[PDB]
């Protein structure tokens, strides 16, 4: 029931090769030094390395993801990693793909759109479940785009 899609997990991987093979070494070693919670650049990464062709760097980094459990998954997503993890999709199965997009609005790779229908996905997934990163995703995801995703009246304390 695909009611409506905007971003993907793959989504994001086919903007980096949509973007300019130089621009993968730039970005790649712009990616080289992650910043401090970072989820979705580390991942962006393993996806650039991919765009190369050199994977044995993208499974580092993935690896430099213990947090992120979308980083591990995606070790055996793109790098191919023999599913050393279970099968078991992680809880920032989109959240990963806000977090990544949140960056490519950086490189002017992607429109925020996306950053927000993702983080969408990421909100209702989490308000569905009511996780215990809800709330902090309807911080997050505002802290970063800036817009009331979590459906607030937009006047709140």
């Amino acid at each position: 029931h695909m009611a409506c899609t905007g971003p993907s997990l793959p989504s994001a991987f086919d903007i980096l090769g949509a973007a300019g093979q130089d621009k993968l070494l730039y970005l790649k070693h712009k990616l080289k030094t992650p910043r401090p919670g970072c989820q979705g650049q580390d991942l962006l990464h393993a996806m650039v390395l991919l765009k190369l062709g050199q994977e044995t760097e993208a499974r580092i980094s993935l690896e430099a993801l213990k947090a992120d459990a979308v980083a591990r998954l995606v070790a055996r997503q793109w790098a191919g990693v023999d599913s050393t993890e279970d099968p078991e999709e992680p809880p920032d199965v989109s959240w990963a793909v806000a977090r990544l997009y949140h960056l490519l609005a950086e490189e002017k790779l992607c429109p925020a759109s996306l950053r927000d229908v993702a983080y969408q996905e990421a909100v209702r997934t989490l308000s569905s479940r009511d996780d215990h990163r809800l709330g902090e995703l309807q911080d997050e995801a505002r802290n970063r785009c800036g817009w009331d995703i979590a459906g607030d009246p937009g006047s709140i304390r």
